[PDB]
């Protein structure tokens, strides 16, 4: 209730899924939270539910939406301590020959450039507060995934960008870190599975891809984010894996 | 004060340095802590200072000392939730030709096999409590260090062993993680620097090896350990870097 | 002279620097090489110098240039075995607040989407030949670099995309790998250094960033590419570091 | 036939499996090779088969055997250019509680300290020739394996030690690299599979653990070793993965 008291946090894509879990974790740590989302439904309800959270409609691909997000956060709360760049999307499975450069550009706009834009607009305020940036990347940026060339590329970019920005902002006392979740049970996961021939088999395989034998929860990503914001004062440029061990060991992926 | 309430933690090498910082962090989180050390001086004083911590003399290279450590922890506190394998040593700088197989074996006994032995003896109790293991490795296991072949090898072993054991213990609900610190200001760091021709220059270089421009503190490693024990329920087999960004970018290490 | 005899290779950005070194290495291995470049000067001279190499003017950011590159390679040589995606650029040092989303998009077009486009257009022919893709990424995609947020992000994307595509193309026998060079002495390196206040000091620091004490040569990247094409039949999705050890150890990047 | 002509190479464990593949690759590159093995059967036959290879009986865990190996190589051939530390063993699957500290020490003696000892004794000669060291580690040192805590730890140690030694030997022009194979079809693989309830199912799973859908060959590890010795002049401290993509993507390893 006090580990991040007095602090102001912006969470993009905070209306459902991982983002909502991060919002809840920060509120529970004593922070005031601005929920940014392009969809009103979840975020508005979350603002009614949580004292200490408010909702601002903002599409992170629209530069003027993001400018207004930052200026309204400062106008309403007087400071900015942490930006969590969580908004992102995973397209349906797509074989490489079924992808397009224009779909790839669109996905870069959301998963990479939206993170870049908010971070850039927020950094002057983060420098004043010795605040920090937390980017939500993905394990698959590090190890790859099948039928997801554009998505994987966007997350490799986010993880790398996190390290570059950590170097650039270190002289100013602003830490920049990322979290790479594995399979987290969210509405995106449920929507992707529903597209498959056997959604139940897809979900079962998703649970068993982790040594821990289940998928992760938004609250577990949220606790990692609160740690990075509030207690990881010597961590910058790290990639914190929240994956249940999926990257470990051999699996289902004589010498001729 | 309550994030790890009711839990029992063993910290090896807990009498000074990083270990003492981890002890303090766990006590502050509400746990009872057993301080294991081969040196009475720091650990006994820490037991007097901290309600909730007690000291047990134990050299982790001596199997019967470790057996007694575990059986006394259970006899006195009734459960075991977390083992922090922190005891270890860094020899003075040694060029490869100045090392010996027998010095290498001795360092393996402490930095690797002591961690192995306590973990093995503790695992039956950790399974009962769905507890966890935290090994203190080192950034240099991942990236190397000059004049430290044996030390580097021992830490590469610890980090790898953490992943193997995480796979083996996942079916039983026991997580196994490691922390890889960079330069942390401790009595070991101070003792190593005092051996150098210009200790002050060695310390200054140590501070500047991190983008953050300072060395880390035992309390920062301690906060990472408390996160891994108490809030990282979907993390297993991870290497949590607490290094101030030392692994990032180019440094001081035309084409002929 | 025979390790890649009978094979046809396309090298983008092959007119100078690393690309020209890769062209020479493949010609020396017995392959026929198509030099792609947006600049006529170096590539045309290279075509006159090397029997077995020909030059095709092609800007990899222009989809119809790339379509013609592939169709002319097939029309003239009857097969395609290897694509080396080397074309790319490093902007001058830019602090994060001096970058723009539109500059970032432009750099993505070259360093990431040009690689994507040629690969996509080439893959039907690579499947027929059980050929392979080699992407030239950068060490800084993995470890970060200062004053280079957009560049670093593009190379993290390339390395990640390499892994995704390796997964997707494995059933078809097409390997996809990348090379991550460190400091290689090329016209780009020389042009960037000339912008600095003391170019000589910048170059000296560049040599000393590697434990080997020099920068690398285009011929060394070329030999790595020939290995990946011709002899690495069980390697797919790898990142082959050609960096002189720059990522190893501590450098120039008490606890307060 | 000439890429490593005039050079002298020592391959430990060269009598069968990967080691024999490395021996053959170096002979085919024009080098003279000393086959070291503790077993006479395979190595003696290989010496009869290959002009340019000779067999020396040597157990790498016995320091005086290794001293004689080096002194006989110099006496007979006048120089030493490359050491390949391939000798090693994988115990049968062992749950953590079934391992022992004394078995762990024994495995460290072979997989880690034998590599250390030969390297140390060879380095004075490698400095004279600006030669290089190649250690055969394992992918599982990096990602873990189930039922193999001691083996995994030994290979994490080898990979880390490679980086440390690369730093130490860089001023002297001696490169130190490792190869991390995945599943390679060798007599060790066949012997381990024969211990399983269904050896055929174990082998089938082993083939399918790689995106490439087969296991690797000793000749493929051998080609990687020849590349590292003869053409990778700007590579030091690298871990070259020869794994068929096993580390990529998700596999067989809702949120409660
Ligand atoms: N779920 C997983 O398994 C998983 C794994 C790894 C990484 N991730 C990453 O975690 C993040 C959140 O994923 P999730 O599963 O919670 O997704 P989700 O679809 O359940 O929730 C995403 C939220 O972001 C919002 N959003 C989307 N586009 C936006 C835009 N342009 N501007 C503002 N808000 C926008 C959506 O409206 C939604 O509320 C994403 O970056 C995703 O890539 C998810
Ligand atoms: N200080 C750093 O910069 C740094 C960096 C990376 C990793 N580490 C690791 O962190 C750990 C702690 O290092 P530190 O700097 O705090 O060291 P330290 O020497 O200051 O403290 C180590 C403690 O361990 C105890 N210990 C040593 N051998 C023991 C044994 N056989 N049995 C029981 N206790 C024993 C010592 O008595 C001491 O109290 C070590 O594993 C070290 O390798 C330290
Ligand atoms: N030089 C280094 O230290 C270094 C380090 C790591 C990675 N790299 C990468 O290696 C690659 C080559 O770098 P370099 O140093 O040789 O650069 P360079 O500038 O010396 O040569 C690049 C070549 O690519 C061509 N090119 C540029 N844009 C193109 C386009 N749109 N279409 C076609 N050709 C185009 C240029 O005309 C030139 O001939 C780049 O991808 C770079 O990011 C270089
Ligand atoms: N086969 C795989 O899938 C695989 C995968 C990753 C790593 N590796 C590593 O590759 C190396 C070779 O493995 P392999 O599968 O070819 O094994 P193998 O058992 O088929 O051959 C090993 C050879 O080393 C010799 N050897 C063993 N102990 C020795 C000693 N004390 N002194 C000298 N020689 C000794 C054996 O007699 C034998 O000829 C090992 O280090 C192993 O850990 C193998
Ligand atoms: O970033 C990630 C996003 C994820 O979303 C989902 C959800 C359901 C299925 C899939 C999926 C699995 C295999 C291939 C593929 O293209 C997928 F989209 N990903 C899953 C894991 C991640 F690390
Ligand atoms: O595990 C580590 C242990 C460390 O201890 C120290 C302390 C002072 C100096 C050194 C040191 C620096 C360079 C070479 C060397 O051999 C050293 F011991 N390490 C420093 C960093 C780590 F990641
Ligand atoms: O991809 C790379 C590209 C490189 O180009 C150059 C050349 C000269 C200077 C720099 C440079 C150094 C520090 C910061 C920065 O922004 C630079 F551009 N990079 C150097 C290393 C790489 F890995
Ligand atoms: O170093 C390695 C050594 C290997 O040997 C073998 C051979 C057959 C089975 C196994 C194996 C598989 C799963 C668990 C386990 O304990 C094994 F030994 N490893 C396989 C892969 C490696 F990377
Ligand atoms: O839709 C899948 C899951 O999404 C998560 O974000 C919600 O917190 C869960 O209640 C829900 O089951
Ligand atoms: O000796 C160096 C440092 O060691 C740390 O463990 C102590 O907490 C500090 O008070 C001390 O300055
Ligand atoms: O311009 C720097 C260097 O670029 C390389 O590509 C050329 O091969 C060298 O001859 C030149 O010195
Ligand atoms: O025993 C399994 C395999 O081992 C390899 O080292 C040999 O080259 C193969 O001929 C054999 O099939
Ligand atoms: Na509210
Ligand atoms: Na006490
Ligand atoms: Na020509
Ligand atoms: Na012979």
């Amino acid at each position: 209730g006090t580990r991040y008291a007095g602090k102001v946090v912006v969470v993009t894509g905070g209306g459902r899924g991982i983002g909502a879990g991060i919002v809840r974790a920060f509120v529970n740590s004593g922070a005031r939270v601005v929920i940014c989302d392009k969809d009103e439904s979840g975020g508005r309800a979350l603002e009614q539910e949580l004292p200490g959270a408010v909702f601002i409609l903002c599409d992170v691909t629209q530069e003027d939406d993001v400018k207004t997000l930052v200026s309204e956060t400062i106008r309403r709360f007087g400071r900015l301590d942490c930006v969590v760049n969580n908004a992102g999307h995973h397209p349906p499975p797509q074989r490489p020959e079924e992808t397009s450069a224009q779909g790839f550009r669109q996905l870069l706009e959301l998963n990479l450039l939206g993170t870049y834009t908010l971070t850039k607009l927020a950094l002057p305020y983060l420098r004043k507060s010795q605040g920090n940036v937390i980017n939500i990347s993905s394990l698959v940026g590090a190890i790859g995934q099948a039928q997801a060339v554009p998505y994987v590329a966007t997350k490799g970019a986010v993880t790398a960008m996190t390290k570059a920005l950590a170097l650039d902002e270190s002289p100013y006392g602003v830490r920049v870190n990322c979290i790479s979740p594995g399979n987290i049970w969210t509405p995106l996961w449920e929507e992707l599975a529903a597209l498959m021939p056997d959604p139940r088999a897809t979900i079962r395989e998703g649970m068993l891809a982790q040594p821990l034998g289940r998928m992760g929860q938004p609250a577990e990503v949220g606790a990692a984010a609160v740690f990075l914001a509030s207690e990881a004062n010597f961590c910058t440029g790290i990639e914190l894996l929240v994956t249940g061990g999926a990257e470990l060991g051999y699996g289902c992926k004589p010498d001729i």
